C-alpha cells in the first residue's frame, strides 16, 4: 500500500497472509474454513496465516493453518487477468473471535463513489521498494467505470473495477495482491493489477466480487 496508513493491530481481522516460507499474497477470510485471494496468488505448499499484524514477530493472536485444496476459477485467464479469484479451502477451521473474523460477502455490487477499504503488507513506494512488516491501510472510493476504461483502454472487462485516485499517490501494489476491498462492510473487490503503483491515470484494478457470489457459494457446498 502506497499512501496509507498503519490499520493498528487485528483491526482487519478478515485479512489474511499466504506463506510459503515468506509471505507473498493477501486474502479474505469469508468463513472459518474458506479464504478468497487473486488467482495470480495460485502456488502449491500454501499456509493461510490468520490474526497477524507484524508478518515477521509472533505477538500472540496468529493462527496458522495449511490449505488442503486450491481451486482457481475455471475461465482464469493469466494473459489478461480476467476473472482473478481462488478459494482455498483450510485443513482445519479457523477459531473465529474478535480478532479473527470472517467478512460477508456482497449481495449487491458496489457503485462508483463508494468508499472502501483496502490492506496489505505489499510495497509502500511507487518508486523503489519498502516493504512493512505491519499491516497497512487505504481508503479509497470506486471509480466510474468509464474513467477506469479511458484509464486502460481495451483492458477492463465486466469483471474488474478500478479504485484510487487518478492524481496518484495512494494506490495498493506489489505485495497487496488477493487481498480485500471491503465497502460497507462487505468484500466487493480483490487486489488484481495496476501499472506500476500510485502513478497519475493508471489507478488500482480489481476483480468485481459481485460477479463471483453464486461460484463462490456453490464451491464451497460441494468441496
Ligand atoms: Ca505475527
Amino acid at each position: 500500500i502506497v499512501g496509507g496508513y498503519t490499520c493498528g493491530a487485528n483491526t482487519v481481522p478478515y485479512q489474511v497472509s499466504l506463506n510459503s516460507g515468506y509471505h507473498f499474497c493477501g486474502g479474505s477470510l469469508i468463513n472459518s474454513q474458506w479464504v478468497v485471494s487473486a488467482a495470480h496468488c495460485y502456488k502449491s505448499g500454501i499456509q493461510v496465516r490468520l490474526g497477524e499484524d507484524n508478518i515477521n514477530v509472533v505477538e500472540g493472536n496468529e493462527q496458522f493453518i495449511s490449505a488442503s485444496k486450491s481451486i482457481v476459477h475455471p475461465s482464469y485467464n493469466s494473459n489478461t487477468l480476467n476473472n482473478d479469484i481462488m478459494l482455498i479451502k483450510l485443513k482445519s477451521a479457523a477459531s473465529l473471535n474478535s480478532r479473527v473474523a470472517s467478512i460477508s460477502l456482497p449481495t449487491s455490487c458496489a457503485s462508483a463513489g463508494t468508499q472502501c477499504l483496502i490492506s496489505g503488507w505489499g510495497n509502500t513506494k511507487s518508486s523503489g521498494t519498502s516493504y512493512p512488516d505491519v499491516l497497512k491501510c487505504l481508503k479509497a472510493p470506486i471509480l466510474s467505470d468509464s474513467s477506469c476504461k479511458s484509464a486502460y483502454p481495451g483492458q477492463i472487462t465486466s469483471n474488474m473495477f478500478c479504485a484510487g485516485y487518478l492524481e496518484g499517490g495512494k494506490d495498493s501494489c506489489q505485495g497487496d495482491s488477493g487481498g480485500p476491498v471491503v465497502c460497507s462492510g462487505k468484500l466487493q473487490g480483490i487486489v488484481s493489477w495496476g501499472s506500476g503503483c500510485a502513478q497519475k491515470n493508471k489507478p488500482g484494478v480489481y476483480t468485481k466480487v459481485c460477479n463471483y457470489v453464486s461460484w463462490i457459494k456453490q464451491t464451497i457446498a460441494s468441496n
